[PDB]
């Protein structure tokens, strides 16, 4: 049927968009493929841990995968598996695999949690058609509080065995004349130190984040989202996927919605049309449907933008081996708390989280997931004989990402005396993994797809929210930015267009 407002996804942008939406009386309806996580699985949590990976960890395959590092510690835990609704989907395209949330939240339901502004001057190379003194002065600041970014005691994190893996590369990096940086997150960090007292159930420090926390993290579905069914003017549908977009005949939208159980079989095909019709899918889902749209006629009137631009945030993987009076410990918070900030706009810049590993043993090794700045991008191009998307990136086009991670980690091993692993990410020696996205940014982009508001060119109330509209880059963990960015798109498009 018929909803004035069809938001697509339940992420970051989606989430914004709904929120406000509601709020001015807008009834919207978003359409979530994924599940609302909120029934007891067969160990009494929603969630599957790390150590623990089932059916819930994965979206649609026949075998759980360690997470990435983790490898030679975690795969005597892998089993196989039904093809299952879960909440991880690991999307393998030619020569890189990009990691997604599926769900009621989107990527805020297995993401670290770290909430981090962009760099100013950075935000304004990228965005340069952007005012950004509305950026820092009101969205930022929005974003903020409504995400319930919190900050992580000092006395504790210097004090708990659960941060000594941080701590330890503090220390190293500091050999290099390296400095690091705490991180926000939206970790409940009082609920952590709770947790390592044993006051409240452990889910950080038990070894739960990438297939969700079962306590502890504040993601979307506990704030926006939450907030967004709160107006009365917001519904949820899920396991619902956006198949097709096209601009109905009498004006407005309509899509075909193919509505599955959690086993994947196909239940009903629905036809929903809108006034307003705003994408949230993610930089892969919003730009997949867009790429279609044009390709098989049912948008002709997109632009040549859509589906360009797309980078991985610079994201390459790299650990270093202790000494071994450097032990980083058994017990680590699954959530992160510092990175090293060696990030100054130029092509040598690294931000770099140092990232827990879960083993619960010791292994002497530190990890890091370093953003780097690499101008390379990649297109989405339809593929009209499959139906899906393909992404034309080459392995090749993260060399400079990997030459800047490695130059910024040789000062850290050479300062101390430290070498890098070589069998963290498969049995080819290889110390820089480069093959991986957590952080998908374009494929729609802000001002080139879109306006600089985000409606898609071409159209009238047809609208990109997300990681889409982002040019590939933003230097640092990034759902802070697209949430900022949708708070500023849906107040002016409601303010102009609604
Ligand atoms: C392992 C991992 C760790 C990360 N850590 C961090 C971190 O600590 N901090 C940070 O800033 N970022 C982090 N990220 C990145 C962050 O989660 C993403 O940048 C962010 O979630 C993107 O928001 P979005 O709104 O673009 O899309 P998403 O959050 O990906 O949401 C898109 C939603 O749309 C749904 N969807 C897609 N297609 C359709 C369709 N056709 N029909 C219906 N629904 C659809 C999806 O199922 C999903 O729920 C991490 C991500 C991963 C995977």
């Amino acid at each position: 049927g018929y909803v004035p407002a069809v938001v697509i996804g339940t992420g970051y942008g989606a989430a914004v968009s709904a929120l406000r939406l509601g709020e001015a009386g807008v009834q919207t309806l978003m359409l979530e493929m994924g599940q609302l996580w909120n029934q007891p699985g067969p160990d009494g949590n929603i969630f599957c841990g790390m150590l623990n990976p089932d059916k819930r960890s994965s979206w649609f395959k026949n075998r759980t995968e360690a997470p990435l590092g983790s490898f030679l510690w975690l795969d005597v835990v892998n089993r196989n598996i039904d093809p299952y609704a879960g909440v991880l989907d690991r999307v393998n395209y030619d020569q890189m695999s990009v990691y997604v949330g599926r769900g009621v939240g989107g990527g805020s339901l297995v993401n670290g949690g770290m909430a981090v502004e962009p760099k100013r001057s950075y935000f304004e190379e990228i965005l340069p058609r952007v005012d950004s003194s509305e950026m820092y002065d009101r969205y930022f600041p929005r974003a903020n509080s409504m995400l319930r970014v919190n900050h992580i005691d000092t006395k504790w994190f210097e004090d708990t065995e659960w941060y000594k893996f941080a701590r330890v590369s503090r220390e190293q990096a500091g050999k290099a004349g390296l400095g690091t940086v705490f991180v926000p997150n939206v970790y409940d960090f009082g609920y952590m130190q709770r947790e390592a007292a044993g006051e409240v159930p452990k889910s950080a420090l038990a070894t739960e984040v990438i297939y969700g926390n079962n306590h502890g993290k504040q993601s979307l579905d506990k704030t926006y989202l939450a907030a967004a069914l709160g107006t009365g003017k917001v519904t949820i549908q899920t396991l619902h996927q956006v198949k097709t977009i096209r601009q109905t005949k009498d004006g407005g939208y309509a899509l075909t919605v193919e509505q599955k159980d959690t086993d994947g079989k196909l239940l009903a095909t629905k036809e929903i049309s809108c006034r307003y019709l705003f994408l949230g899918a993610g930089s892969l889902g919003s730009t997949e449907l867009l790429v279609r749209a044009r390709d098989t006629g049912t948008l002709p009137n997109l632009n040549s933008e859509v589906g360009a631009g797309w980078g991985p945030n610079g994201n390459i993987m790299t650990a270093r081996a202790n000494h071994m009076w450097n032990p980083t410990g058994a017990h680590q918070s699954s959530i992160p708390a510092l990175g090293i900030d060696a990030w100054d706009n130029s092509d040598s810049s690294v931000f770099a989280e140092i990232a827990p590993m879960p083993a619960g043993l010791e292994t002497w090794v530190s990890l890091y997931l370093a953003i780097t700045k690499n101008p390379q991008r990649g297109t989405f191009v339809y593929d009209a004989a499959t139906d899906r998307a393909k992404l034309n990136w080459t392995r090749d086009q993260n060399a400079p990402a990997v030459n800047a991670a490695k130059a910024l980690f040789d000062r850290i091993n050479k300062a101390n005396g430290t070498i890098y692993r070589y069998d963290l990410f498969g049995t080819q020696l290889k110390a820089f993994a480069d093959d991986f996205c957590y952080h998908p940014l374009g494929g729609c982009v802000l001002g080139k797809a879109t306006d600089d508001y985000g409606r898609v060119a071409g159209y009238k109330n047809l609208y990109v929210t997300d990681g889409s509209l982002i040019p590939g880059s933003v230097g640092v963990n990034p759902f802070v930015t697209i949430t900022a960015l949708a708070e500023r798109n849906v107040e002016r498009i409601i303010k102009q267009d609604v």
